[PDB]
């Protein structure tokens, strides 16, 4: 049934594991497969994974090829493992999970995602596939995504977004924003009101909204007066400071791709995971200025508006929590007399 | 005839010219370092399944005039080459696993009149001294060469060869060769083809009139202005994007068209060149996806004389096109006298 | 002194910041690994010739200042910095073999004055504590600043520095610094020196009148214009593709140029930077090509100034000019009163 | 049918492979394969060949495990390539040969011994295995190896050893000792008379014949004295000369077990590979003497005597031909006056 | 010229690095060097260093094929770096130093001996190869080595052994015992007076002397009253006890050998390079006695027997500087009332 050869196979003839009978020869050298083609080698997976070779050659081929949540949401969720599938971390070129169930024998924990070893673990499961809804009624901890509702049970609207070979996108053609079900420690969770990032990168930044556009299109001043903005300081959080050599403002992805019309910048990933707050190592290539630990985070703009403008200007400092991607971030907030300051992460 | 000595060309005169000389050299992860000014500069990085030190000597000797591109000595059976490395350049390595008075490492014979090449098809340049003389003594092989050769009938190959990795219409070289090709000491006489354009997606531009009408026109224009209906073009070439699952996308210009709006991710998940490519389509507008779509690129003017040349009497036929000197099987599905499906087997 | 204290600080500060602190981490595949939330994330990737963990301290230990370009550097001589590392980001490896006061792995010394360091032209920054005084201690070295040193001749540098691997003209940052020099204890007069403009071929810019006007305008209007003829910039700068072989190019700017119509590939065959580059140039549009192109950015007013304070009697001459602080020889070719052809070696 | 997985299973229950149908879990890294045994990896397999550790792997596992030619007798014949099976070559831990017949997808030149890409290659044929010895008359190259008599064809009797899984041995359970047959462009071969190496290592060499019995415990003049060959240079040839900055002779095998009698010598084989001449960087640890390249060869003692006194003493030196092993072998002859003065290997 | 295909040809054809003409195919892969013999590869040279290689290779070719001094006796000296030629540490399977002169242009800091480069390193210099005895005198820092006598300058008798190729013996065919000369900034060195450690093996240990014999023979007190050493406690220093959990004494290597008569010995060397002094975590099989770090030093008794008797036991514990290998090597004494309690380094 499960070999190495087999899944080649399924990955020449198929594009990714079908569970097609047959077989393709294949050689192991340098963390990377291999396949004859007319007498040559050419390569079809290059390992950059901490997995074996061969292992995670098995993985990658068993792809989640459906539209996936985004892993900062099952990140920010405690999603441990998933249920009979493999959720791909396509820019870390790797699984999103330590370990497996019911996929490969050499990483599987269990067959089935009700075994005794997954019980402490929370359980991505998937309610399209036949079945893991009511597997999911019954498991200590896990996490239930679906597309309609779910019988006796309230549902967190998702995202829009998901993940679709890679491709992060809002779906047309088939379905990206899902049904949330959270369980801990056998009881159902209620899940946090959440904003949600917009996960635009800066190279094919789009803007989302009016205010967005207008965002981009209009000067500091002529902006901050249209939206009635004065007193919650744009400039300093952010549109972005070049003028020194360190680097100030540009906390929001949108502000970094206004500097990217005149101005190309380094985005330093020094730790290149997903996440829903990004820490940069930026350096403008205009000035010169740059700053490490530069912390970015796409919110609609609008989003973000409407964060700032329900927050009470009449003390020094306070500390401020906002529920994003499903996670309590922490920001600092220091007002003045009516005027905001500054406001950052922790 | 030496590491050192391979290095030494490589870096004095940007690949092997026979010149005497020896550079000191670094091996280690799978790459080649030498060192100027005192500190170790990569000058090859191994992405073959060939020893290190082997596949930067065969790059070194990589044949940098124009020549053919690999898909069209594949489909033409071409199992080796006389006395030079066909390196591919989508690969990063060499078109063929044996070499012929190149490498001591890799050749099976000095020379193509050796018993050891006489059942293998190989390759023959008629721009060097001798080459179209040893395609006529050989039992198997394949001549190209730039002008006509005597009592022997050419077959005019595409107009594209392949300078350095760059595939290109020779302008101030002549890149449009004459091919011949030897069986078991007969001349063989090879068929009417038609040629792939070979056009990434990524700097995509028509070559016709018609090619232009498709990337600016609307669908439904198109079709009337060429008067095309009923051989199904919004299912075969267009591609279809409002399912889960897309259809169409069947040639490259189609794909080029949604490219113009929006990107697809092609998956180029057996990467090596051929007529026909199988990508693992996503488009990203829309969500619609596929795993293996078959792209081959042809000039939208080729593949309407190939549709439009068809008995569409029958519910469905096997249809060979020679397409690359290969030939290409296609399924044609039709229904009351009109094109329903069209794509290779 | 940790493989974890230099990762914590990667992780958290984004490079060696000196806090203290532990991350967790593995290595595998000539590549550092660290563990966030029980997954493996890669930190670093070692493309060095150096042991992967040594690698990583030394580019964690990467100066984020704006430092001097190292091509600068290797034409001043410079074998070493004084309590930092100047990471190539071209190579991404560190410019210098060795290090002082920076990695226990490979210290040469603590500091820059004791018995090692001696015979070896130091870097010394004049931004950092007193290292202007570890200058004047000095047998070899040479000294960067932004402002006047006391009873020393400055000689003004490049406009542009490297900031975290971006080439830069700062604004908001000094990047122009003033160079000093000492020989064997001996205080050096350093020469009049054109500087490299550092322009890629993709985001080429002009920067002068001329430039612009040489992008801009057809290849003898532009000469009629500057009162160039007789001076050869058709053979020259301006690049001829009519042969197989390819001419011309022997400015940045010239490919530049080029590149407007129809692109080019480059092999950096030996791919670190310096004054002089030498490219394996494929022209796309026509197919002409040459192995060796020596070439790279002067300002065009630069070099026209240079050509035209040529003497034009003799046949052939050996012409040196400075550049980049290194003297670079020039074929020179004259016929009757005009210039023939001109080029490096 | 075949697969990675495939062989693991055969090779971690039944020792090698077998044909069994069934799957182990495996882990290829380091150039090596690992096996998951109650939780934990066990290494199984360690590549030390050319070839990608995967298809090394496949190879090995399927050894042939019964008696078979040793590798420099194979040599010497100039066998390319094996008919269906594997020789391997256990001093150099690889494969006998380059390609292989219907043996595995990865190496395979030809499914039969019977297509056109073996014709013009030396193929071994083995009586043993069904319808071989019947193949081997209609392939045109070839060398066939035999138990018994072959109806209408010259035998040729093959030396007295074999390799029975990388141990050489004269078979008492099993027959070790065949006839050769060869094969060359049509025409059936006519092999030379030959001796043959004894094939004897170093640590534990074991007379076979009452004279080299004697000229291990017999002194050096009392073994010449007692055997009659005075003037054939026993004691600059075959004993060794460990009074010089270089070591002199050496050339036969016992020579060196009879100086490791007394006190022991090091051996550089500088290139780990068998042959019927091999060729050692010898260090005396005694003397302090030593020689690179000292060509060593294991003749029985007994037929070393004959070879030397079927010698002519005529001219200062001439060039000599030996056939052992099937392999021609050239001598440099140094005659005085009336005394072998030295007898090497060109 | 100088290449790495020239380099094997020379190994392959005269075991090590000659100086012959010629080419042999090669292939590099896994950190070893392989030879094409009759369409296989069979490797030739495996590396055990931090350097690339092919850099591995080039050196240990060009290995000094010559007796030479024991690694010990160089880093004691403070041998930087040999003149010409690569000092082999076949213990390590690796260079002996960090650089190299007028071997290989990869590790060469100077093509002769007399450059800026080379004058504040101790540059080994052999008196039997062409002028290397004058390019001494003009050296500001160096260690030479003679088989006779130097003109005008005062000598010093090295060991008895050297290592021939790996092997350390007493040479009796080739010279091992050397004269040392020291220079240091342009001065001539008179060399300390010294005891050499006799660098023998637990695998293989034979006595020395009488006293030796009489110690592996005899039992413990026969043999402390026969020598008169009543009063020292080599029961604590010497012999070695194992009646505790933690092993006691055992600080000499002939100590170790009277053990190894009786009862197998672990030894773990975790720092395996050569040196006067070794470190070894210790088990013994017998009693299950183990200490990790005890200094074992194999001197000759008759050599202990003089340090510790021409010893003042005054002062209850003392430092006790002894000159073993040309080093100065520091001692911890202890005593109780004019008897000796313990005597160990550091």
């Amino acid at each position: 049934h499960m070999s190495l050869e087999n899944v080649a196979y399924n990955v020449v003839n198929k594009g990714h594991f079908d569970g097609h009978a047959g077989e393709a020869p294949v050689s192991i050298i340098n963390n990377a497969v291999y396949t004859k083609v007319d007498g040559i080698d050419v390569e079809i997976f290059e390992n950059k994974t901490t997995l074996p070779v061969n292992v995670a050659f098995e993985l990658w081929a068993k792809r989640n090829i459906k539209p996936v949540p985004e892993i900062k949401i099952l990140n920010n969720l405690g999603v441990d493992i998933a249920a009979n599938t493999v959720i791909w971390d396509y820019k870390r070129e790797a699984p999103a999970h330590v370990s497996t169930i019911g996929v490969c024998t050499m990483t599987d924990i269990a067959k089935k995602p009700t075994e005794s070893a997954c019980s402490s673990l929370t359980v991505l499961f998937d309610g399209r596939v036949e079945g893991q809804v009511d597997l999911f009624r019954n498991a200590r901890n896990g996490v239930l995504i679906t597309e309609g509702s779910v019988k006796g049970l309230t549902p967190s609207k998702g995202p829009a977004q998901a993940s679709v070979n890679g491709v992060t996108l809002i779906g047309e053609s088939v379905k990206t924003q899902f049904n949330y079900f959270k369980k801990v420690d056998g009881i159902i969770q209620q899940l946090p009101e959440t904003y949600f990032t917009q996960s635009r990168d800066l190279e094919d930044f789009k803007p989302r909204s009016q205010m967005e556009t207008d965002f981009l299109e209009l000067a500091m001043d002529e902006f901050i007066q249209r939206y009635k903005l004065e007193g919650y300081a744009f400039e300093a959080i952010v549109y972005g400071d070049f003028s020194h050599g360190q680097l100030g403002g540009l906390h929001l992805m949108i502000g970094l791709a206004k500097r990217s019309q005149d101005s190309p910048l380094k985005l330093e990933d020094f730790i290149p995971m997903d996440s829903t707050v990004k820490n940069y190592f930026i350096t403008d290539a205009q000035t010169g200025s740059s700053k490490c630990v530069c912390s970015v985070i796409d919110l609609l703009l609008d989003d973000f508006v409407e964060i700032i403008k329900s927050q009470d200007l009449s003390v020094i400092s306070k500390v401020v929590k906002v529920t994003i991607d499903y996670a309590e971030i922490s920001f600092m907030l220091w007002c003045k007399d009516g005027h905001v300051e500054t406001f950052y992460p922790k």
